[PDB]
């Protein structure tokens, strides 16, 4: 219960692997998600070398309390992950196989700006605190790095999980600090998108453009700004966005334009009645006809300019 | 504490069991359920096996550290089980039966392609992992996989409560995994759906097509625009969908073509009044005269289509 | 640490009483209760048996490992009670009192179908298993059953706490299981259900009547569709339902029924103004009067039938 | 360990005290708040007495563990307390000063009958139960009651932190139990409620009396039918009221008044335009006129009665 | 298992230190925020000071029984902090350093003002409380005070993680206490603040004032009573306001100045209207001219008194 002595002056190196169970719970609001997976750990302690000959056995079992186990902590957890011991194996060099199962909810930050459009990395990083006697390193076995195929988060798209083989080593109060980067690539699942949150949007948007033919003004204020209370309660029902993102995303750009898009219905409304009322009904029917044509043509044109901005 | 030495070299089978006592919080957003069963677990250790004659007992009773138990878990499950065992005893031949009292908060996925006319199949995959000196191996006692009577989730038919006999045999981090498969299926219940979420819902996409029976521009902008409102409102209230589902629902579809038909009676009320107020009143009164038929019939048609589409 | 021997051939009893200190969180869309209470178990354990003038003491008290206690478990609770051992007395003769604190979150459906004048019966169902050695039988005294005066929840009255004093023995994966049935009566306070939720939603209705007294086609429209969304925004506002029943409520049919009569009063309002419209305004007139009786006579009658029906 | 032994046949009394460090949490709608405090705990042990001439040490420390603490428990709370044991102290004649601090979410009823001009009492009540030994009786060291300067409840002004020095000693289960009663005095910060609530909420109502200076029917309905849409909506978004209180409160009987009054406003907006359909434009317009005063002087005085009867 | 001992009268420096590992869930409702952290312990115990020679080693590894420890605890937690010992160090002099993670959800006071211009400094108070045979002070050790680069919360800029050096010494319960002020400085980011919440918000308020470019007086009244309810409607979605806070905030009296100005504009609109039809339109044609001046002049100056009041 003393880490192992080194040979030369070298560090103690822990092989670690992630390999995920089951990812759930994954929350855009709270940048969480909740992970069930496999941490396995490799080092080796000569104090648990061994004779497979006069000892009978090709491997030794231990309980995690007989034997030295670094502490592994993750950075970016809430609290400390909940872990049962699976293993604890010997090979006759004295090398340890360690294996737990454990649950974690995984502090990442989310990067909105191209939702619905938007793939994500979500990150799980190991860390472990060098001690008095010696330091200790991490190191990535690839082989023990991987995921089940069942796994699953809805409405995502699962590409990769992998991991920054080259460690993060820094002084922390007096310590080294060996860190690893466990990355999870996910992309958006946007199909039902555009049936159930855009085209009703688009619809109601396009039904304040009925106004451009109709010079009843009662008829058009009712227009414009009965769509507009149809948009605002559509966007309760839909809630596309979290509690308000401190930047600017790429959906909330879009939603900002078609407010703008019926405050400027609203003053060409006022604009065609003003003049139609002070004898000039030839300028209320030119801008009128022009706005049939300028509004689409000046709001798909401005997603033009957005799309491209934000991709 | 080190498992069973095989008799030959066969691996060690641990036949399960589980009884479900409860069942409950089946979440539809997060695909999860909580479930509160026995888990029987039924093994041959000789280790344990005594001559009934010399020992004068029935069966033996052991506390859960005094004996080898193999390390069950459950593969789809938020975090590991809340178990109690509930007793431990073994035969004369050295069989050994374990049994416990769990609580468990399961994620399985769920369709809602149907959704309110679907079924599902709810998951609990058993796993046991190998250990160094033999392999394990899980099987299904029909005995003691079973239900109680009084077993409910609201607004659900419970059908059944069994296992998939064979296991899924696999190689996972250089040791091989037996799984099981339990499986409990459940249909839901319909009924109060006509009344309190389709037939309002309906109510109030006819109430739009009254203005198939005005000339009033004015009285028809009312309408089918409040009736837009009071639709997205109704929405708001029922709440039939969780936060959005990445595929397309049957519910989905027939919403989605709700907006799409308030959107053609707003194109239908704007054409008519074009051509009452441009000197065309033959044109108006035709087209106002064949909505009336066309659409109930293209509504009635299409529904059709989207039933037979999904089912 | 093994069950206490039979004189004969006898089986344990376990004489139980439950005794509410606070119910509280009663959540009726999940329904489901949270309960603190005291848990007292009583049986003969002659191996504990004493000389008071040999150990001094009249009774003799001892910590829960010390001695052996029933398993007693709840069969509808989400996860086992949170329990704290308050006292364990033996009188000379080896009868064991056991008394513990225990706080549970216990699941009981509940019956909407009479709401907001519904009663309910919770249940608290006691459970023990029966062992190898021995059977185990549970018994209900009396004197240890009751439930502290300031006992509440708020909204209900809470008119008694008994149990069925004969258990349910019954056999589970081939051993017998002693089950008793703890029963929580409460009936619902349906006061100010009236002036919150059944009168505003009646004036809403009423408002729409006013359409029959008018023959604006314009005021009508506005009259009989704003108070549709009027009706809607007060559902969203006084959330009367919990998530979606899946059987047909009281409350339920008269909520459908509102619906239905916005429907009927938009019928009324279109033909009424086709009938003007189309030079009959002897019909429309006519309609429209008998409107004013059918209408709120129609309504009353259908109330009465909805009360009968459920009542 | 065993209770300490009476001199004579007295009660052994433990002197109690609550000192509050954190209050926090406290939610309205479940009837709930959280607090964080030291618990003091008090009583004489004759057995634990000893000489500080010959001990060198005028107090002596001992671990929970080490001698006989009496089981104090909550009443009024959801599970039992977490508790951490700071300090236990025994002086020479054997008095014992136990302190810890713990955290518990507190079951407290509120009443909302004057809400938001409401004060309300926080209770916490310790209880103790006696043992076949002894008797025991709590009491309240007022030296040892009170609340850090800091503690605060958001929107409430904290009076006072006090106890009902009698405490309620009462026979339960064959055994007597000796309770205290620890009241947290506070009374709600009502002045946002003015400008947040109340003022917009009446500049709704005084919209829908513009339609006692205007004619127009159709004008009229979108006055009364709208605001009432304003109301309800505005009542969504400020969400004064939990989910439906049983009983009447004043806030209550204020929103009901207003639903009325919109109701009766649409009925003076019919009545006036039948009798101007109907020829008798002399009495619409009085019925007008009087309405003007009628209706702001009938809701003041209304307003006054009700502001009397409940407080 | 006793405090060290003092070598003339001096009270015992325990050097404390704070290093923000991460920060999340800030909840501005329940002024709440989530940590994980190192706390670094630093004080000298001579019993446990030795002779590296005739030991070997230059420091000696404990386990947190084996020593004597402070017990610190955190004054605004929720429950007590869940602690993991990463180290226990011990140099030849006998100085323990003390180092453990932990996670805990502070209580900290929020002003909300400003909001969302606003700028708050999170507290995190440890504390000591002093034993029988020595009193314990608090002291902040600099180097080990800091925060991880990484440390984000969402929508905030983290300014600096610090501590108030001079403890603030008082005694509680007839004993001394220690206790130090860690402070988290953080100021509001918002971009979008504008864009999401304020811009929409203003276009519904200017939508309105296009009544004063309309002699219509059903125009008018649809024009500011429908723009109230998307104004209202606005609100429920952006939500931008926690449940109502007990003082009134910056976007507070802007929002309770917008519903003045509907009221206000729904005045003018009646008293044009009533000038009007009482055959005045001089008069009502010059209050709806200067209405167009003096409606934005005196939004435009309030706004700025506002601005002025609050910064
Ligand atoms: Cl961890
Ligand atoms: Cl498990
Ligand atoms: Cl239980
Ligand atoms: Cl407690
Ligand atoms: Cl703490
Ligand atoms: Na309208």
């Amino acid at each position: 219960v003393s880490p192992p002595p080194p040979i030369a002056d070298e560090p103690l190196t822990v092989n670690t692997g992630i390999y995920l169970i089951e990812s759930y719970s994954l929350d855009d609001c709270a940048e969480t998600f909740k992970v069930n997976a496999f941490l396995s750990l490799s080092w080796k302690d000569r104090r648990l070398a061994f004779d497979p000959v006069r000892s009978g056995v090709r491997v030794k079992t231990y309980e995690p309390e007989a034997i030295w186990i670094p502490e592994i902590r993750f950075v970016n957890v809430e609290n400390a992950r909940d872990a049962d011991v699976v293993d604890i194996s010997v090979s006759p060099d004295g090398t340890v196989q360690y294996l737990e199962r454990f649950s974690a909810r995984v502090l990442s930050p989310l990067d909105f700006r191209r939702y619905p459009f938007d793939s994500q990395t979500l990150h799980i990083y190991l860390i472990v605190r060098s001690v008095d006697t010696r330091n200790i390193v991490l190191a990535v076995d690839l082989e023990k790095v991987g995921k089940n195929d069942d796994v699953f988060l809805t409405g995502w798209d699962i590409e990769s999980f992998t991991a920054v083989v080259k460690p993060a080593n820094f002084a922390l109060e007096d310590r080294l600090e060996s860190k690893l980067d466990y990355q999870l690539r996910i992309s958006r699942q946007y199909f039902s998108y555009i049936p159930n949150i855009i085209l009703p949007m688009l619809f109601i948007l396009f039904i304040s453009w009925t106004a451009f033919w109709s010079t009843s003004y009662e008829a058009n204020v009712t227009l414009v700004v009965s769509t507009l209370i149809a948009h605002i309660a559509f966007n309760i029902l839909v809630e596309t966005n979290c509690p308000k993102t401190p930047y600017m995303t790429y959906t909330g750009a879009i939603i900002f334009m078609i407010y703008l898009f019926y405050f400027v219905a609203v003053i060409e409304v006022t604009v065609q009645h003003y003049l139609k009322v002070e004898s000039q009904p030839a300028r209320a029917a030119s801008i009128t006809r022009a706005s049939r044509i300028a509004f689409p043509v000046v709001f798909l044109l401005a997603n033009i300019i957005l799309a491209f901005l934000f991709f």
